[PDB]
């Protein structure tokens, strides 16, 4: 399209720049891909453009790292088992101001750049929110000029590709590297050894970890460009490699695969702890290789370790890299020969821990037997940490023996375990939650004892999302009508969106906000037709719930609402209702039986609703297959209504909520996580808040949740449960949904029925406002305008000043 | 050195070419390696030069393949489980005339190009002679302008790296891809399915192979440049990849490794059949993927299959890819629906088979049970082939029932097997041996029945070696003094070396031949000091036996000679003997117990000889560690005496023999393999021929080989066996060599003692000529001058005219 080339936020198509891009495109097609235009496929053209764009990062990448060596600022190490990066081509072009020049260059070559973008695989190296947070954070730390390094694992296979077959999830390997990764640089020269198993021998200089099995950690470095500041930071992802030296010779060569399995695949659990030894190996693999880099970099700066916390921050993304704490003590005590107490002073000042859930089944509690086998020196260090930590509890709270038992890093039971959250709190100078309500729940419930011992350690860092990927990239139409009014500074200063409240009565802005949403809906509707032969009504309200399938997120509450709408149509067919396309998408963890049953129920509801001729185009229910970062970038800008309906107290923050608010959907939600702060920023009058508050959930927990009461008092609810039970949604297998019905009626930890009536009434209010396009749009303006707090630049600026002790800067490096 | 830049055979350092090379060097250092000269290692500089040199192949690679599409010549497919390629940087620079320009460009950048060359790993994708033959053949087919495609497996791990520890072989994984391969191009877009297991269902159009397990075959294409003719052919090596679709999800992702193990490692057997199922999978993997390419290419030319043998040659390198014959029948009958008889006519005209040994333990004889499980349709096709083939035997030789049993593709016994050599002969229009004596032994012994049925099928193709790698690359000093006299045409017309017989009395040539050998000896001697702290006397005769460790090659006969020299010195210490450095090197197969004992004996002999102060510098015995193509390129040009001492009738050809002759060593050898033809070319007066002839070995076999007779009649031999037995060479473990002594005395299939006396007397004649430098050199001139037959260009020109039906051409493509 010649229309999108007119988008000012996409930069200049400089005549010389366009000439150079076409030359470098053709150059890579010949020398890099070894093709000519006679045999070249769209995939070859995507790769030729990716190599051409990647060449523009290299000078800035080298100069940034040289700049950090020269200036020696404090270095931030962001340790995560997940980096949910998504694609890279568009993000690179946006951050380097190349997007219009590449669009023009490709257009002149006879190519559609948008079609080339759709060839790139997502770097799907995460599960959901925590993984994407790490990705938004790398982007914001580069935009804020921080000497920041993402450290993780280069999984051969990311989050599984979800297919829907027979209305059921099927999992397939995410072979994201099949056609290579043009962004990464392999660094085999910087390969480091990681040790497993073995035994401790305590001798003449102290402890020595011996008889270990070695796994090599080969780093792959990916550029992380800041927004037009010429900063390019690094994401370093470790790949597992068998050691050089060693069933016979052949079997021994094949058995190299066992060590190399450590980086093979991402564990697909979202908010659920699976205590697999292989997962523990992945956690130690990242920590051990990463801390070797950190220590070497420290020593090669302007050994004495007193300055180490002035030169190093380690941020732990969940407890996944919690072993950083005992590993740093092991390195400082066993190898550097520091006194325990000095090493401990260093460790706590270096390390900080971010918590992302209060759900007990999500928290890591490793069996002591497994730690003793795999990491014997780490277990000895953990026990020593626990004794000295509990000595401090005993001195602060003398004779509080129950507090000692509650706070211990060691959990007693049939299987003795290490509580990794307790280890993180003991070994960290800062502990944060990820939304105001969540950080308050930590201090009141799960970490109350720790908060009482060291109140100064407990912080809030409300989550955010990068307005590069999540507005300029995915919704250039909206970014453009905003820039037409307030210029471009908001792209790295999102609080300037508040200027848009001046436009609530501006006829042109009201027109343009609605026209951009409609354009996004028409494009998404086209996609569903072209890639899946699925028809959707583009004059319908796009009602979207996209996130991992989890009982706490209550896709089932959405299911009850959808069936309510269906049943209300059947009872009063002649009565006008606002047409809806209800879209639900997300992956279930492969072992999660209830999650997989919930996907089948969504598709089953579709099978009835979407073929009832009385309903026709008034209601459609579609399960969006393979929800991932690239699909988020398509559906979120097309959404009218953002479903954020977690049981109050269960969603720590959410970030999908923020994406929807930034892209011109209105929110229906509970007072949970960051929904509370989004409502506060916009005004509650501009949010569809419903249901129990945290205090109400607790009152139910105090008297006991009886789902039967709701069933007995609510005829419309009774009708739906009877439909599920009797087989209305599974006629060939009438008892198919018995496990969902049994859970809802007798074992529902998330109180789905308790929010049913307020949810349905709230949804009526949504439909009422949608009937008034002008007032729907004015309320959208009030949401976009107040979305500025939810920039990850705001979040990271708080991490930098309140935890890391570094001052962010938006100032550009030279050219 | 500024001296080597003066070598005219290395081409011109054009001022613009040097400028462009430095620019592209710096460009790759920045954009490809993402380094600056502050952090750059010699390894980064090697890679920057390799990418710069590889860029010069690309235009010619694309134009050559386009040329073959346009001209549609008959295509030659050279199927091998082994491509022993060695390095690629120097070979590329030689074949493109870039060597002086790159040397000057690197010199101007402050770099030693020779030091950069030593960083490259060898592509060690073969065991020995057959693997290297495939490599020389690709080089010669490109130099002769043939539309030729090498097809094989991209082993992740090539021939194991040999370390010597405690004087014993140790094996380590050949991780040749650790730092990447800058020559290859991955072609994941051309990935093809290969089928295993399953079952046959015979239905309405005939047979269907169903319920199979799929392994994908991902091609990696490597350029093969001809000598200065602008031809760049392709070596396509298949990599195993798990199919896209499928213990739980995690285990299923890890279990992808099982399919991917097919291309993991080269089976390290030289001249020995190991009937491992994994090896059978590798063989079928290469054949099935390769034949899909061949069929697709055929159909996309200027379906009717009558023309297929006019457009396709398939050359089978040993029986390793013998399944090509039943696979082609399976494709033509089951998928293309040709009548059996028409398919068979096509198959036999397409296929030809090269044999490389008569040793029964080297020949492939697959259990029918294993073929029935892995390849049920292939076994059915083999049985059908066998019936029709034996019907023809019965009609040619009516009532010869023993001939039927002898010729059958099916071998009866405890375990019924398929004789893959019989399948190849039945399914091939040509069968060749690899030296005149070997091809005669095939027609007289092992394949006599087949020769009687179809005499026209049996050919000779005497082996050769490329005079690019094996003279211009490895011995530029010798290539230069030759070019100074006869110009450069000999480099692709090696029979012009006969012109050097005009120089047998030329004082300057005699001086220069000796000066080049001395330069090679000084350089190799330096290497042994620098890389292994090993001292060798450069005024000693360099006596070299380098080849795989095998009883038939009789490294043990060399061992007896070395101990004879030691014992003669000790008996008459004051008597002058020509000082020798006796070098033995080669790998033993990991399972081969006798081979591994023989390496230990060589190092054990060293431990005594090299520390006896009575001997000092008069005799040294060194085991050359990790003998491979790159080390062959160093030691062969430094050699005085080439040890080629196989039992007459056992070495099919040899090619190391040819390398030594071309590089100015004199040969001590039996009348075996190509040694016979080398002696014929040079005159027997210019070779140290000794020992039993094939006829003499047979007379011993007829009366029975009694090693005791030799022991009883030869006092010097008795003394050595008593030293081995008593522990003189293993004092801490006196019985260490009991297995060697027992084999020599009672179970020696290779008659080591029977050649002992003639071997020692022949070695005295070698020492006598070495005392006369002028006459040693004149005899060397007579050897180099007559080495021209042993060019692989001669060999391939014969394959092309006598088997493939294509006319070779030395004419250049444009620029
Ligand atoms: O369905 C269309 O795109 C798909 C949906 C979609 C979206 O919802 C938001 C977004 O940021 C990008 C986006 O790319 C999708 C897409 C898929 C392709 O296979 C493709 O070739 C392409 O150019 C793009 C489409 C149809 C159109 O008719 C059209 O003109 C167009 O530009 C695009
Ligand atoms: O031992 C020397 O080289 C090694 C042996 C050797 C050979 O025998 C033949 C040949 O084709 C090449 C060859 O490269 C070897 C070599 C090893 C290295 O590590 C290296 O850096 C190098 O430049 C080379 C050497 C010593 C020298 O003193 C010298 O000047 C020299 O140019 C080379
Ligand atoms: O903190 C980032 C994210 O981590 C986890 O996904 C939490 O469940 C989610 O609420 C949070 O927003
Ligand atoms: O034909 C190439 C080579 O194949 C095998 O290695 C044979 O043992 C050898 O004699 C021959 O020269």
């Amino acid at each position: 399209q010649e229309k999108r080339k007119q988008i000012s936020v996409r930069g200049l198509a400089g005549v010389e720049n366009v000439t150079e891009l076409k030359k470098n495109f053709n150059r890579h097609l010949h020398f890099t891909l070894v093709k000519d235009r006679n045999v070249a496929t769209p995939r070859d053209y995507y790769f030729a453009l990716a190599h051409t764009v990647r060449d523009h990062l290299v000078g800035r990448w080298i100069r940034t790292q040289q700049h950090y060596y020269e200036k020696d600022p404090k270095r931030i190490y962001y340790l995560s088992l997940e980096f949910y990066m998504g694609r890279t081509l568009q993000n690179t072009m946006v951050n380097l101001a190349l997007e219009n020049a590449c669009d023009e260059a490709t257009y002149q070559l006879g190519l559609d750049m948008e079609e080339l973008e759709e060839i790139e695989e997502d770097a799907g190296l995460g599960n959901g929110g925590l993984g994407r947070l790490a990705a938004c954070f790398l982007d914001s730390m580069a935009t804020l000029g921080l000497a920041a390094y993402g450290y993780g694992i280069r999984y051969e296979f990311g989050i599984f590709n979800q297919k829907i077959c027979g209305g059921w999830q099927m999992e397939e390997a995410d072979d994201w590297l099949r056609y290579g990764n043009p962004w990464e640089k392999a660094r085999p020269e910087f390969t480091l050894p990681v040790h497993f198993y073995g035994r401790v021998e305590h001798t003449s200089q102290g402890a020595k970890w011996v008889d270990t099995q070695v796994v090599l950690a080969m780093p792959y470095d990916t550029p992380v460009p800041g927004y037009r500041n010429n900063v390019v930071n690094t994401m370093r992802l470790w790949s597992a490699k068998a050691p050089n030296d060693f069933g016979g010779y052949i079997q021994a060569v094949l058995d190299r695969n066992l060590a190399e399995n450590i980086s093979r695949v991402l564990y697909p659990n979202d908010n659920f702890f699976e205590g697999k030894e292989l997962r523990l190996k992945q956690e130690y693999f990242v920590v051990a290789a990463t801390l070797q880099d950190i220590i070497r970099r420290f020593k090669s700066s302007k050994t004495n370790f007193d300055a180490f916390p002035d030169k190093v921050a380690i941020q732990l993304n969940d407890t996944h890299p919690s072993l950083a704490i005992p590993e740093l003590m092991r390195v400082l005590v066993d190898l550097e020969r520091l006194d325990w107490d000095k090493a401990w002073e260093v460790t706590v000042k270096t390390c900080a821990y971010t918590n992302h859930t209060v759900i007990p089944e999500a928290l890591e509690r490793w069996p002591v037997h497994l730690l003793e086998t795999l990491l014997p020196r780490h277990l000895q260090i953990i026990y020593e940490i626990n004794q000295r930590f509990l000595n401090r509890v005993a001195a602060a709270f003398p004779g509080d023996v129950d507090r000692l038992r509650r706070m211990s890093l060691v959990e007693e039971g049939a299987v003795k375990r290490i509580n990794m959250a307790h280890l993180c709190i003991a070994g960290s100078h800062a502990v944060n939650g990820v939304a105001r309500i969540h950080s308050e729940i930590l201090k009141k419930t799960i970490f109350k004892d720790f908060y009482e011992l060291e109140p100064h350690k407990f912080q809030n860092k409300t989550n955010g999302i990068t307005p590069r990927r999540w507005l300029v990239l995915c919704n250039p139409g909206l970014a453009e009508i905003i820039a037409e009014r307030i210029g471009e500074e908001y792209i790295s200063d999102l609080d300037q969106l508040r200027k848009l409240l001046s436009y609530v009565d501006d006829e042109a802005f009201i027109r343009d906000v609605a026209k951009v949403k409609q354009e996004n809906k028409l494009k998404f509707a086209a996609y569903l037709e072209r890639e899946y032969k699925v028809h959707i009504n583009p004059n319908s309200l796009f009602d979207v719930q996209v996130k991992r399938i989890h009982e706490y997120k209550r896709q089932l509450l959405n299911c009850l609402h959808v069936i309510t709408l269906y049943n209300r149509i059947k009872k009063e067919p002649n009565k006008f209702v606002v047409p809806r396309t209800v879209m639900i998408g997300g992956k279930a963890a492969p072992g999660y039986h209830m999650a997989k049953m919930i996907i089948k129920l969504i598709t089953a509801i579709g099978d009835v609703v979407n073929h009832d001729p009385v309903v026709g185009d008034r209601l459609r229910v579609i399960f969006l297959e393979n929800y991932r970062v690239s699909l988020a970038e398509k559906v979120i800008p097309a959404a009218d209504l953002s479903e954020q309906i977690s049981t109050a107290g269960t969603e720590a923050s959410g970030t999908g909520n923020m994406k929807f608010m930034l892209n011109g959907a209105l929110t229906i939600g509970t007072m949970d996580g960051a929904n509370v702060e989004m409502a506060e920023e916009a005004g509650e009058e501009n949010f569809f808040i419903f249901g129990m508050r945290v205090e109400d959930v607790d009152r139910l927990d105090q008297r006991g949740y009886n789902a039967q009461e709701y069933y007995d008092r609510i005829p419309e609810l009774r009708q739906i449960i009877e439909q599920l039970s009797s087989g209305f949604f599974s006629p060939k297998q009438p008892d198919l949904f018995k496990d969902i019905v049994n859970m809802l009626m007798h074992h529902d930890r998330f109180k789905v029925f308790a929010d049913y009536e307020e949810y349905v009434k709230c949804q009526e209010r949504v439909s009422a406002l949608y009937k008034n396009p002008r007032e729907w749009t004015r309320m959208v303006i009030r949401n976009i305008a107040t979305s500025g707090k939810f920039s990850s630049d705001r979040t990271i600026a708080q991490y930098a000043r309140e935890i890391w002790g570094v001052e962010p800067s938006r100032q550009r490096l030279p050219a």
